[PDB]
């Protein structure tokens, strides 16, 4: 079954895009992720930095996490991030969502060796 690091990459990252372009991205996104299929995502984060940019945050500022779990890390810089959650009409199985742009610092949870992401727990 898909690992804790890959779930983390296909829910949070997209390095494809250096922020959201339109109004429709995450609607267009939490489809496109599989964060629709079985109920509408309540809330999610996007990053729009490299892979190996938010691998690194794993060796950053260490804080514990909002359940409390002490495996968590705050980004040293900002980054551009898109957060998604869902507007007053989103009602299954068309999900939707509000787009807002951001730079902000991301705190991710992480785990294993190589010890990745496999949380994202807040945008600060």
């Amino acid at each position: 079954k898909e690992t804790a690091a890959a779930k983390f990459e296909r829910q949070h990252m997209d390095s494809s895009t250096s922020a959201a372009s339109s109004s429709n991205y995450c609607n267009q996104m939490m489809k496109s992720r599989n964060l629709t299929k079985d109920r509408c995502k309540p809330v999610n984060t996007f990053v729009h930095e490299s892979l190996a940019d938010v691998q690194a945050v794993c060796s950053q500022k260490n804080v514990a996490c909002k359940n409390g779990q002490t495996n968590c890390y705050q980004s040293y810089s900002t980054m551009s991030i898109t957060d998604c959650r869902e507007t007053g009409s989103s009602k299954y199985p068309n999900c939707a969502y509000k787009t807002t742009q951001a730079n902000k610092h991301i705190i991710v949870a992480c785990e294993g060796n190589p010890y990745v992401p496999v949380h994202f727990d807040a945008s600060v």
